[PDB]
């Protein structure tokens, strides 16, 4: 995270950090709770991964260093990609992680909510990207877990700005025209989380961007309320 502050335990329950254990252990991704025995994060992830037997997900955590030989994890069943993932900037960049038991909530592990039917068009205006990413584009993981207030742009603007690229209806973008805030190395797979009613909810998932809070690009975010559906039949 880019222009981001230290968050504090508990702050965030539905964060997840994704390890893999191949060659070395190591943070790979962040993911979101969505259910006792779910977690929903990018496809682009898995683009090194073997399978899921090198994966580890730990829950509960604010500071990297916490991770010791006996913290407990819990171990993935299954990973479900997109069948139509191809890469982060074309879109599909969406993975369920099945884990081989359930959690049991607790505190510190919580789940968020998916956006909910009948939202469809409400204006979020308390959005928040969090993880342990890069501070900037050549940086290093961050041990406490960052979070930064970004603003939602509109598809037509953030077109503007990409116009190399698709951006579709199946994304969201975030950013300020001056840049400084925005996701970096390392965030990809966690939460945009938005708060609305006193609610959270999983408006995106980190995806891609061109630099790390460059003026007039802002990051770009899997639309996660467009995967509903395709959630709930893979969880089913
Ligand atoms: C270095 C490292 N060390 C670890 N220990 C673990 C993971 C990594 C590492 C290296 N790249 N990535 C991911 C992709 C990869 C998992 C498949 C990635 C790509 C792009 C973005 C991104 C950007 N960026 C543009 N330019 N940089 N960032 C801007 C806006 C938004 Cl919204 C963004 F999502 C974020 N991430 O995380 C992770």
């Amino acid at each position: 995270i880019v222009g981001g502050t230290a968050s504090v335990r508990g702050e965030w329950p539905w964060q997840v950090t994704l390890h893999t254990t191949s060659p070395t252990q190591r943070h790979l991704c962040g993911g979101s709770i969505i259910g006792n025995q779910w977690i929903l994060t990018a496809a682009h992830c898995f683009y090194g991964v073997e399978s899921p037997k090198i994966l580890r997900v730990y829950s509960g955590i604010l500071n990297q260093s916490e991770i010791k030989e006996d913290t407990s994890f819990f171990g993935v069943q299954e990973i479900i990609i997109h069948d139509q993932y191809k890469m982060a900037e074309s879109g599909y960049d969406i993975a369920l992680l099945k884990l081989e038991t359930t959690v049991n909530y607790t505190d510190s592990q919580r789940p968020i909510s998916l956006p909910s039917k009948g939202d469809r068009n409400v204006i979020y205006t308390d959005c928040w990207v969090t993880g342990w990413g890069y501070r900037k584009l050549r940086d290093k993981i961050q041990n406490t877990l960052q979070k930064a207030k970004i603003p939602l742009v509109t598809n037509e603007e953030c077109q503007k700005r990409y116009r190399g690229h698709k951006i579709t209806h199946k994304m969201i973008c975030a950013g300020y025209r001056e840049g400084g805030k925005d996701a970096c190395k390392g965030d990809s797979g966690g939460p945009l989380s938005c708060k609305h009613n006193e609610v959270w909810h999983l408006v995106g998932i980190t995806s891609w961007g061109e630099g790390c809070a460059q003026r007039e690009r802002p990051g770009v975010y899997t639309n996660v309320v467009e995967y509903v559906d395709w959630i709930l039949e893979k969880t089913q």
